[PDB]
């Protein structure tokens, strides 16, 4: 059932007007209203969804939230960064067609997925760009995460490049994000029954795998699987995700022994020790525990220095 008739005028809930494309989820390129079509270098989308569509109310919440556009800049010059991967909320509203509901929300448009890219270079990624994706993913989580929500499903499929930009990742799909800390009250250790999703199985955490709700230490657990992934190719556990007994017991062995799993993934003594350590640390961490996110990225700007390069922001994709 179309949702738009295509090229008609839409008007947020702050008055804003916009004009609906072609899809590019139900999502349409969008761009301010004007007298010009909406054209395929659209700088916007819209995404659109029943009003009783769960997952778009608590990603719309999400960015209401943490993505006001000035909200995410003051954060980048009070912290110093070149750009944050959050995705900018632009508007929303309700549009009704046909005797029903539904949600629309404006946001930015993006290039390429990183899945895309990694499986076009036969599912590598080099040492330089896996530091360089994972400090920036790093400053996305510790910013989420200050603002009381972990993403708890980080992966390539998730991560969007800058369509104007592909030094810029930016990490997106809050549908099934989670309010681990609201008001300040963090969530206890415990399953939530408001939430179903167990993130993506070959790169969940642990807690995601024994039922509990997704915390800050998960994120940057599922961050570690995702730079083993794309170092190497594989996972070890990747030939049994019909069986999550069998992927949980492989990631607690391997927890409680990071040597072996550098053994396992990597070409004899010659693991990458950045990676070890980044594991090690993200072990120490208690289910409510605040991670020391410059430690974290300490360890991988090492990494950065033992390969004779520095954080210049280039991700040489
Ligand atoms: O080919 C595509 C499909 N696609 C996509 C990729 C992965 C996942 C979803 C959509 C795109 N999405 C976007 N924007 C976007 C998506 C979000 F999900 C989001 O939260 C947000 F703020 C912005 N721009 C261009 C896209 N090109
Ligand atoms: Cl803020
Ligand atoms: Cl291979």
């Amino acid at each position: 059932a179309e949702q738009f008739a295509v090229g008609e005028i839409i008007t947020d809930m702050a008055a804003a007007a916009w004009k609906v494309g072609l899809p590019i989820g139900c999502i349409y390129l969008a761009d301010m209203n004007s007298s010009e079509s909406v054209g395929s270098d659209a700088p916007c989308v819209v995404k659109v969804e029943p009003s009783d569509n769960g997952p778009l109310f608590t990603e719309l919440k999400f960015y209401q939230r943490a993505a006001k556009p000035e909200q995410i800049q003051k954060w980048i010059r009070t912290r110093k960064l070149k750009y944050l991967g959050v995705p900018k909320y632009w508007g929303s509203g309700l549009h009704d067609k046909n005797g029903k509901s539904y949600r629309f929300m404006i946001m930015d448009r993006f290039g390429s997925d990183l899945q895309k890219i990694y499986e076009a270079n036969a599912k590598r990624f080099s040492r330089k760009t896996v530091l360089q994706l994972s400090l920036r993913i790093l400053d996305i989580l510790e910013y989420i995460h200050e603002h009381e929500y972990v993403h708890g499903d980080i992966k390539a499929s998730n991560l969007l490049l800058n369509y104007k930009n592909p030094d810029q990742v930016y990490l997106v799909d809050y549908g099934l994000a989670y309010r681990y800390c609201p008001e300040g009250v963090h969530k206890a250790y415990a399953a939530d029954p408001k939430r179903c999703h167990d993130g993506t199985i070959e790169f969940t955490s642990i807690d995601a795998h024994n039922g509990v709700a997704p915390s800050r230490r998960g994120d940057l657990e599922i961050l570690g699987y995702c730079m083993i992934q794309w170092l190497t190719g594989h996972l070890p556990w990747e030939d049994n995700l019909k069986d999550p007994k069998y992927v949980r017991d492989s990631k607690i062995r391997y927890r409680e022994n990071i040597a072996s799993l550098m053994d396992k993934c990597f070409p004899a003594a010659n693991a990458p020790g950045e990676i070890a350590k980044y594991m090690e640390t993200v072990k120490l961490l208690d289910y409510t525990e605040k991670p020391l996110y410059e430690n974290l990225r300490d360890i991988l700007l090492q990494g950065l220095k033992a390969i004779g390069s520095k954080d210049d922001g280039k991700l040489d994709l």
